[PDB]
């Protein structure tokens, strides 16, 4: 998937930053069975007071989480993991979680590339990252924390 | 919902940034009855010249309001609410419309969170907000103008 | 269309954001049809380290193009268009195929709006182009590279 993460400049410290990564990432992998590597964590950063809410300008707290993922999972799947991600960017950022907002869009996985290579199905990760070449295999393989 | 709001930098000025987000929140409010201090508008910023159009490097004048939705709406009701945001951000920010571009994405409430809580369907926003705690509804009732 | 496209500060040059802006727009008309001038394409950089991979910080190499589409087209046709957006960003940006992850999200043509005006659906852009009045369609003309 990617979760592309919006939030205010020199809100989220770079270890702050790692921390929120590495939580998205580990319960994207724990919920779905997706390696590690297949999760891109991107953060976007404003400057504060670039959110709004009802008209009111906001100071620097939210944090607007919106992952694209494969179609075909359940609703309850896709609610735990949004649950686990307010939960644990919460626990990961220091941030209450009434200032947290997470939304979800799905995309047949026919038309997602990553890595430059077309997706699996969310069951066949396995036999696909097999019949990638050598480097290509190697290359994700770095990409685990 | 959430309103990305895409310009560049130093086009709109903080009371620009007010104008343009009041205008699509009281157009989103108008239109579906979702209470103010459910719709978060985000200015994401970039210097100009970041816009191509058929390839053709741009100054700073697009707009490009991305919606995301909740299911369940009419194709008549996005319609004129796709079309309120054009005319009253062009109002707003004193821009001529041609350079506002405007894309709804829809996705189940199931998969959606704001201010921490799965968000209702759309005619129910008020059993909902009834639900909540006190200090949930407080520090929601505050984004409100 | 609205292609977002997710890269580091610093890593494409003017010359470089060009070349890739106009290897999507030209891959895009090729392969739908749609006219340069409704082909737009918006850079979004943040500083290199914002991407996580597996939550592993990266440096300033990963490009992500988000697409978004009209409705309509075959899945084949949109992986003819993934693919050679893959292969014609490499070329124009210089850079490694396995660097680049390209997603496709699709809205009903109905709620989708370019230069304040309602998109037709696919294939239909010719007669849509015709009924626009002068300053409109002159304005649009200006956008082709």
């Amino acid at each position: 998937p990617v979760y592309m993460v919006y939030v205010s400049q020199d809100r989220l410290t770079p270890s702050a930053k790692h921390a929120v990564a590495k939580a998205i990432t580990d319960a994207h992998r724990g919920l779905t069975g997706t390696q590690h590597f297949l999760a891109q964590v991107n953060f976007q950063e404003q400057p504060a007071g670039n959110v709004f809410l009802g008209g009111v300008q906001q100071g620097g707290d939210t944090i607007f989480v919106h992952g694209l993922h494969r179609e075909g999972r359940s609703a309850d799947l896709k609610g735990q993991l949004a649950q686990r991600i307010v939960d644990d960017v919460s626990v990961a950022a220091e941030i209450d979680r009434k200032h947290i907002w997470v939304f979800f869009g799905e995309m047949p996985a026919q038309q997602m590339v990553e890595y430059g290579r077309f997706l699996p199905q969310p069951g066949h990760e396995g036999e696909w990252f097999d019949n990638l070449s050598s480097d290509e295999r190697a290359f994700m393989e770095t990409n685990v924390d």
